[PDB]
């Protein structure tokens, strides 16, 4: 069931932003490790005296990277004067932000019809206002409220070029890399208690829970009216054999935070190549990969979807697999993309649900709890 | 001349360690963007509850990253139990150090023969002290004293493997990069007043002025006995017509620190030419090559040391070259290495003083401000 509560006009996941201690290297390290290419840039070459804040993109997908300058840069400016171009930046926010939690993620930004709109909706429906909007260049309009933890939900609307006072990167610095990713998936909340996340997220937004089918969690998701912009919420199940990530989440973060970002990929076994190719030489680092018996598996329950030599694939990347009633859902995750067990990334492409592709087809995987666990003691009788 | 009064016995750089807000992320781009492997690291995994650590090392060059963790995960110790595996690091100091100057070097680290006694020696002789004499698994000393702004020099002697407490890096996330570059060959700072600052290192050091032979800079170079320890200093000069870097350096910097490590290469060539395809995809990039006007006028200043096609390969890898009356220097200078223009790179190799090749062979370039001066006022005439 759908009932298609949305209480403003929601579009797409528009970016996600990254407060960072030296937005440049996180930069360029994501760069090489994802495919992304640098297309934008607002720093002190642009004029901004407060931030560096530089933006890589692969399709549809926009990663931002922002840090502070010494406040000293800026210090004789007031926010009717400044030369920020993102209003709502605040340095001793973003310091006190990457003290607290590390390298993560700052903002969930969604495109929407109006964001004047959408924050005063949103804050008459219980949203706590993180940054009231702000119209930029008489040309784009962004406003704040909180999600969970120090997590920001961004508004972002358009009159009709990514933020004004962005300039686009100079061909040379811009390398056309791309290793298949083509836009956000979805984006995952930790927080101590899921029904109150929920409650206040659902409250505010509109968004419904979108319909699921010892692992340490509990989770929801929850989903706009045509469900392509998706938040699901885990919280930590306490007492169990294995320490539930959640909570290790949660203790290294500092409390409530963004676990992952699930990147679609239009060729997963493309990007995971690639992405493999680079692990040790600056990219990113994968999951161990499941034992053969897990692909073994794969044929009775996707054998009508894989063929052998797409299995063969599959097993040859680490990549998971998972099927619910509409879609299949091919998943695999990297290992935290920082020094602190927080933030990671999943990389999927989902198989199904024609209509264009609907959203969430497939799932999110959580069959390959079990399936996780039954291969690994499979194999251990298979030793 | 060189008295060889250094005040303790002195062997060579050890590392160079920068203090970072995410060390992960800092460490693979500068592993891929200079082609250093992961060596060593102390982190969670290794049960140090207090800072992530990594070590990056290309021939005997050893760089250092390092980042608090939430102070939370550690809360419960004091120095006698704790867990870094660095004794000198603390939260509080790191933090502050990020946020003043940014990415940048904390500790500028040479081996000698008796950390206690250097570290005494030279707070008798006016060393500000920074952090006492610690034996870590009665094998290896470090001490701190303060060297200019935040930096400090930090003495290492070992009784007989990086540090105790780090572990050697997993073959699979130790990718054999090399592209040439083998030690460091000088480490330069940046202070508002020069000769303060030669008056208190060379006070508590003993070490010596180098001989040398409107840019914006007046620079002296302090040397250990065998001149292989070399340290740089540079203040601005006011009032000239383009603004003075040193200057510049210090506003973004909130005041003194390092300004550039020069990196020793076996093949500057080569290294060059992996660097420079790498600028673009996660590397390093570098200051804007010379006019055709500098390679041409390098036939008459050095063409009895390099051939019309090693001179044709300095103008296509935009090198620089200086000569004095001992040796030949082929430099060049990189882009800062992360937000703020301040700390950068320099990569060097040097021709000549054959006796072993003498520590500062050549010079450190000082000619090139105004051969690149006239090569620039040549070119507007050649065009
Ligand atoms: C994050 C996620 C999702 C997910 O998207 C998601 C949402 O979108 C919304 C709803 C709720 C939700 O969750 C789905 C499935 C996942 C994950 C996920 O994060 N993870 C790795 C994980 O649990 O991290 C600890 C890792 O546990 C392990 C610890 C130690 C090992 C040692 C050896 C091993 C060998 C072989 C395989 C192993 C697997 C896991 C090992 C392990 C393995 C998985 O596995 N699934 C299968
Ligand atoms: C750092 C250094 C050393 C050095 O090691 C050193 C020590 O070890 C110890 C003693 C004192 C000292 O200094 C030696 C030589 C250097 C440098 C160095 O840092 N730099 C670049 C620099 O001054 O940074 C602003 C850049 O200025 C420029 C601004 C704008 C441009 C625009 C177009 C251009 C086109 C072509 C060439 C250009 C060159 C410089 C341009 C420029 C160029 C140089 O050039 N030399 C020649
Ligand atoms: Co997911
Ligand atoms: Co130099």
């Amino acid at each position: 069931k759908n009932p298609k509560s949305d209480k403003f006009k929601v579009k797409r996941f528009h970016h996600i932003e990254f407060w960072c201690g030296d937005a440049t290297n996180v930069a360029r390290r994501f760069s090489w490790g994802l495919g992304m290419r640098f297309s934008a840039k607002s720093d002190l070459s642009t004029g901004n005296m407060v931030h560096a804040s530089y933006l890589l993109t692969s399709g549809d997908l926009r990663f931002l990277f922002t840090a502070p300058y010494s406040p000293s840069l800026s210090a004789g400016e007031i926010k009717p004067t400044t030369t920020a171009s993102i209003p709502s930046f605040d340095h001793g926010s973003c310091r006190s932000f990457f003290s607290s939690h590390g390298l993560g993620v700052r903002a969930v930004a969604i495109e929407v019809e109006d964001a004047e709109s959408a924050f005063s909706i949103s804050v008459a429906n219980g949203a706590i206002p993180s940054s009231p909007p702000i119209v930029l260049n008489e040309a784009v309009t962004i406003a704040e409220v909180k999600l969970y933890g120090d997590v920001v939900l961004r508004y972002v609307s358009y009159k009709a070029e990514f933020l004004p006072g962005f300039e686009r990167v100079e061909d040379a610095s811009s390398f056309p890399l791309d290793y298949g990713i083509r836009r956000l998936d979805h984006a995952v909340g930790n927080v101590p208690e899921l029904g109150p996340a929920l409650t206040y997220v659902a409250g505010f937004t509109g968004f419904h829970q979108f319909a699921e089918f010892e692992s340490g969690l509990n989770s929801a998701v929850l989903a706009s009216n045509d469900e392509m912009v998706l938040l699901p919420i885990n919280e930590p199940v306490h007492g169990t054999k294995r320490k539930s990530q959640i909570q290790t989440y949660l203790e290294h973060n500092e409390g409530a935070g963004l676990q992952h970002l699930a990147l679609m990929s239009e060729d997963i076994f493309r990007t995971l190549r690639e992405m493999r190719k680079r692990s040790s030489i600056g990219g990113f680092d994968f999951m161990p990969s499941p034992p053969p018996t897990y692909y073994q598996n794969l044929k009775k329950r996707v054998g009508d979807v894989l063929s052998d030599d797409q299995i063969k694939e599959c097993e040859e990347l680490g990549i998971l697999v998972d099927r619910d009633d509409q879609g299949t859902l091919l998943q695999i995750f990297t290992k935290p993309l920082g020094d602190r067990p927080t933030i990671f990334i999943e990389i999927i492409q989902r198989v199904g649900c024609m209509m264009y592709q609907s959203g969430g087809c497939g799932g999110f995987g959580k069959g390959n709890f079990s399936e996780l666990f039954k291969s690994i003691e499979e194999y251990e009788k298979t030793l």
